[PDB]
């Protein structure tokens, strides 16, 4: 429909926001979430929830990947993005009914977002780098996790400067590089492949069948044993091909089986089989190594320069042309701190101070953007309320009292305990959301709401 | 008669659909397609290419709107709204008892008046030295280089003395600051098997849409093989046939070849031993692209060609961009733009804004004049048509006025999409146009500015408007005729 | 049914007449007319409309091919035939209800048709031949069209006398003969085939498979390569067969492909492939050439004596045993003028004067044919009315005033402007329908109405 | 709780029905009734007087809208629109988690704020000389003499020295036929009906009136009778008896002064006969109203009898006449003992009923001004400034009443918004621009033209709403919203 499709999108998106409004904060609800013949997965943190669920309305699916591809791949806090977007749409409904044009509301939300974002610069608190401090800053996310995370991201970093990196990390011991499971297949092969030229091949190993009316006919010994011998020789063709360009180990998908793996032992070519995309592209990005669609047709070039490759009872390679932990959260936070070392206190406090700023700046504004900015303020104030109700406290009561204590005490920190044990100051408990986390959160929520507001008709 | 009114309503439905997407405040239209991805753009040029082929009048609304303004000018969403309004008023004129042939002829006469008035509003812009560069910043600091690269793109490829027409040699292959100038048309993929030479200078290109397979005879077959060397000699057989095709292509010109369909196997290896670095494999594009670019005709066979056909492209190279590689050729018997901005959405935005640059520059090269947009040219044209209708008798008198009121929908649509009052601001602007004698000002439209439209520098060129009006009136002339719709 | 089937046929045919009553004259309506998965085709001139549409009632299909096979293949004006037929049936309905027998009405329509036809001799106006005049007479159907059409039909004409010819013309440049597209396939062949004996063969090129339990069995080199070589030799059989009777180029449908086309080059036999009926029968009627169902079994005899055959980037042949234009309407008109050089003015004027004649002769008539002839007059007067309403004028008003001005001014010319700009005299505007066009039109319409009137029961 | 949302939705439905009839550009509402004629009017007072009485909450809004405003003040439509707005906002406050009693408390406090603010915006209007006349032009192009007759009507009949409370003893009668400028200056009270009989004296001057609520028939025992008349002589005896006892009451009235009498209830068959022959043109018949009018005007001491009276009671009227308007006739009298009544001849049948309500607005306005002579400027201006003050007090208040006060502030602004949309202007745009021009220019007067002709300043156009009109409007609105915000379960046995 023409316009009422807009209110329909508001309803459809705020439906999602209300679905995950309970899973916000530490007292969130787990959501059973099975999958077809699969099993149960009960967790907070909507990041993994948005991956699941269903494609209901294309706006409800638009809620995903805007809350995922950025905040899950850049920041950490996902649930706040969708909750905020839903609230903004809820107030934009009252503004629509009042007679305000949608695009004016989107613009007002942009300007208000500028006000809040620029504040977060004023609320910010810097943290030192290069030793310690970061470690005791991770206990928020029990002791060694901080240390291992620190040195893990310290080893893999730009640092001078530009301050960006990912993805060289995945999965208690320390770590020297990236590691893989499985084996080179047939332990008679050497376990010491140091200085290895890795041949990454996603292909089959078969005699190149010609294209013609085929139907082979064979009579016992004579032709049959000559067939087995034939494709064994043709296998030696590929074997001697991999050793001409490069040397030592290779990596292969699909089939091996048969004798085959035997022959490569006699030719000293300890390959590995078999795995799909992961562990292929892993060793590809790690050492070398590009990818070969063939099947014996390649130049190297391609092969990777991995320094050490060993086997322990899962084979692991070190010294790569890249360090990966062995047994999420803080690993992203540290990255943000590497980008900008400032933090703002969480628990909805930054939202409250941002709301006070957007509203204080909205009182002096002409035309219609005034109401848009005020609606934005009331939208940011949904985080403290949701946080309050998820723990059982009276929403508007605790929220209002805090919003007053922030201007009287001049403290953009205190607000929503929330754990029902504490001094409410939020300075203690050390609850920090960094800077890029919140700035990206607001930018993403406003981007969503603007998009939905522009859309109309749309099938 | 009711068939006509059915057409009226059915077409004004399309117009009323895309009436909200007009102007810079368009509403984007999701529009998924088939089993594939989505494409979100206002600017109805992409919206007519999708949606639903429902009524033959809505169909006719497309492909008259698709390949005429979108392939000559740039404005498209305006044409359909103009036609829709023309039919909305044409319904009123049908109720009065006027025959549709009379409303069509009247619409033609009125359209002539409007087109002739456009020349009166025109403002000239010089060519051959800048002046266009500062003129393209309006089409989208991501605006500085776009004007430049587009300028030299159409300057390198143009008739220029004179007649001033050229298209199509320009395309784009997806930071913007890393967007590169261009020396020719460029391709992706590889020549297959990097053992091949990367310097194919003075290349004779052999374009083959054929498959490479030994000629299977036509007879009851059931081929059987006793193995040992009955199998190996079959391999050697079609290896000898592949080899028989290799030097058969090398007979008239060698260098590189371009092919579709299958290769695989060793095959390419044999071609390396004979030194024929071909490429594989691509469909319509890059077959016709390199055909029109260098040489080169097309060879459907399969043991039937002479050269003749082969293209005399000067240089062909392979460049590695990061890890994966792409091969690109220069010096052709011809230049095409290239962009890489990362994030994948930083392009397709630059592309859609760049196409407007080539279109506007080509329109300015054909005739170097502009009229100020924002619906003001429509208002001055409406005042012209109506001024002509007050001094005309009989029935065309009413048709012309209906045409005027139909031209005033663009300022109204531009006003309503920005949140202003549609008829109020429209009437106020039309007043200030005769009072101040200024065929320029009207519809802010961005809600920020001085309303003068002389500033903000919004230009629709000339053939943009002339084609928009001529096409809207041509469409309406068609729909106003016809009836029945057989559909066997 | 017995009789009411007659009124049903009247309704069914006048339904068609009313369908195309709007598309008459210059202000006709285009009619969308798609076709299954095809595209749109919007034009006046019902000639191409009757080809489309649908087979509804066998009388509605009887309306076709009587309006097509003659007036589209002889005259030009198709829509007037069906409109007239419908009107005649409409009046024949009132005559039926009055108590008149059908066959009497058909006879009366015949006699009335004689009156009108014989008039057209009195209304006629002669036009000179052999130079010019015809050219400025074609601008009705912008300058060169008259010239090219004139000399095109001048080159192909009997002229002494009997004055008939078609079809040697089809499809800006002048023309020396009939032309074809495609190529001789494989440009190594000669482009100069002058003095060519064309071998028109619609057949395949395959080894004559014997009739017995077959199932070939082959083992690689030995028998397989001998199979390829075999059918290549068998191909040389047909090659050497075409060169024994005739020489040079041939023409073939169906398959060639393979090497095949290669071998004919080495034997100098530049044939062409492949096309269906058209371009086969075109070169057949042009040069020579009959048609050979075989497949190597023929005597020549058959082959055509085309003088020149060349190739330009589409191969074209000249000097044939026949001239065709290169880039409809006037080409038929000129033919009629070649048959009879007289013309009558159109725009319904000839219909009005014919009506005045049939009615003037009907006033003095006994028995029932009186009413039949009068109905015929009122039937011819539908052309000026339809012409009037299609432009928007008052039908009966303009029609009546003209029918009066024709007897007062004694001018079988003026009537229906129709373009809303002119002096109504019809002498100017130079609107001419020749003679055979109108005479054939009336004869065909009366033939239709007579047929329908005779028919009854009929399944 | 959802019972409250049902009430809030129905009440806002009524409000949305009448927010299009707000202001001078308001709409009509066909409003037919029973088996009778139709009535199309603005001014929701009559709308609420009929409407469609369905939901008990709508019934409550009618109850309280007529309870105070229609019976004392003037503005009624504004009350229901404002109440509707306050409810529309209090709904979102309910969803926010606030308790209803707290919302009603905040609405009360904010209401007191606005009420106290109207005094600061107030302006003064003089009395006693031709100053109110030019200020009646707001109530309605026939104004020039409408205002004149209005002030004349209310000032002639008023306490005035002092006490400043007076109403009634004045009515209006439209006789349908003429043009609105045919309205005439008025003297005494005027009633319909007729003396009955055509041979009656049609102009009785210097009349001493006898107002009676009694039947004219000689009473009967009302025991269980079977009255059977025997001889024909007794037939004549009966007729003679009642012929005499009908007269026993006639000269009984004439001994205390006669001229014309006045009767309720029955005026019998002969009766009027016997009264013509005795030259006593009485009249029949009318209920309580129009009886007490002539009672207070002249004399008159209504007599419950029936042959028992001494005069004394009879009044002193100078002239009584019977005038025929078209076909039907009404008898009107001049020169009373004093009591004035207005007369309207508008024609077209629909041109009257407009002048009656438009005049009623005049009497009410002038009465309110006599009670307290203060005015605030209309067109939503007082509403805008009131909203400004309420939001000002709201920014400085903590806890939950804060939100309720802000909701009240936004709820006041519906009057300028409704006034805006009903005139064709952009509702929120013009209203917002005016709310800015009221703080920048510091002028609690300008806003909403509303006639689309003027300087928007509203100081000119002199649109006045008095003070008790606004104070009672806000008090009644907040009273309604207070009641509706409580009340659950809606029993309704
Ligand atoms: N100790 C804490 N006290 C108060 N609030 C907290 C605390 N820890 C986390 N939060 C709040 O929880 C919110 C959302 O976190 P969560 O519900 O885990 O999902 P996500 O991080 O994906 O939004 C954050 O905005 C943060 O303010
Ligand atoms: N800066 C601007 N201010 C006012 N109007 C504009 C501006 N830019 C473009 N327009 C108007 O938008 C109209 C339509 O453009 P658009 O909606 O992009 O689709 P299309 O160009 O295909 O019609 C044009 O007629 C033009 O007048
Ligand atoms: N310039 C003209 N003025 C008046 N009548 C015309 C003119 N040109 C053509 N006609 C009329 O149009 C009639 C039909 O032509 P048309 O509608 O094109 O289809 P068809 O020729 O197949 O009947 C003719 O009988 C002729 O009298
Ligand atoms: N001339 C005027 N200009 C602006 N507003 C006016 C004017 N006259 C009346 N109004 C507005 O009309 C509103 C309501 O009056 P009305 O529609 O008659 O019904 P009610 O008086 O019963 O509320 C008042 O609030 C007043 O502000
Ligand atoms: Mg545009
Ligand atoms: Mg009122």
């Amino acid at each position: 429909m023409g316009l009422e499709a807009l209110k329909s999108h508001i309803m459809a998106a705020k439906a999602v926001a209300n679905t995950m409004r309970t899973s916000l904060g530490p007292n969130g609800l787990d959501k059973m979430m099975v999958d077809k013949d699969g099993d149960v997965t009960v967790t907070n943190d909507g990041a993994t929830i948005l991956s699941m669920m269903d494609v209901d309305h294309q706006i409800a699916k638009l809620m995903v990947e805007l809350s995922k591809s950025q905040d899950d791949e850049i920041g950490d806090g996902t649930t706040g993005v969708v909750v905020l977007a839903g609230a903004l749409l809820e107030e934009a409904e009252q503004l629509l009914d009042r007679g305000i044009h949608p695009i004016r509301i989107a613009d007002g939300y942009e300007q208000a977002a500028r006000v809040a974002i620029e504040r977060l610069d004023k609320i910010s608190d810097s943290v030192l780098v290069d030793i310690k401090d970061t470690e005791p800053l991770i206990q928020t996310a029990h002791r060694q996790m901080a240390e291992i995370a620190v040195n893990a991201v310290l080893t893999v970093a730009d640092m001078e400067r530009r301050d960006v990196d990912f993805e060289l990390i995945k999965v208690t011991k320390l770590i020297k590089g990236v590691i893989v499971d499985k084996d080179f297949s047939h332990p008679q092969m050497p376990k010491k492949v140091e200085d290895a030229k890795i041949a990454i091949l996603t292909c089959p190993f078969e005699p190149p069948k010609p294209k013609t009316k085929h139907k082979l006919d064979v009579t016992s010994v004579e032709d049959y044993k000559a067939l087995q011998k034939y494709e064994k020789e043709k296998f030696e063709e590929m074997i001697q091909q991999i050793k001409e360009t490069g040397a030592n180990l290779a990596i292969c998908q699909w089939g091996f089986d048969d004798e085959a793996n035997h022959l490569l032992l006699q030719n000293n070519l300890p390959a590995v089989r078999w795995v799909g995309g992961p562990e292929i592209e892993l060793i590809a990005i790690a050492t070398g190594g590009r990818i070969v669609p063939r099947f014996s047709e390649l130049t190297a070039e391609k092969l990777g320069f991995a320094g050490l490759v060993q086997e322990i009872s899962d084979k692991m390679l070190v010294i790569e042309q890249a360090v990966t932990i062995f047994i999420h959260d803080a690993l992203c936070v540290i990255r943000n701190l590497i980008r900008d070392n400032r933090v703002v206190y969480g628990g909805g406090a930054a939202e409250i101070s941002c709301a006070l700023a957007v509203s204080q700046e909205a009182d002096k504004c002409p035309t219609l953007e005034q109401y848009a900015m005020r609606a934005f303020a009331d939208a940011l104030e949904v985080i403290p309320m949701a946080l309050s109700e998820n723990s059982g406290m009276n929403p508007i009561q605790t929220m209002t009292e805090v919003r007053a204590r922030q201007v009287k005490e001049m403290n953009p920190a205190l607000g929503i305990d929330c754990l029902h044990k504490g001094t409410n100051d939020m300075k203690q408990q050390h609850v920090i959301e960094t800077l890029i986390g919140k700035k990206q959160q607001i930018s993403l929520a406003t981007q969503m709401v603007r998009m939905i507001l522009k859309i109309d008709d749309i099938r």
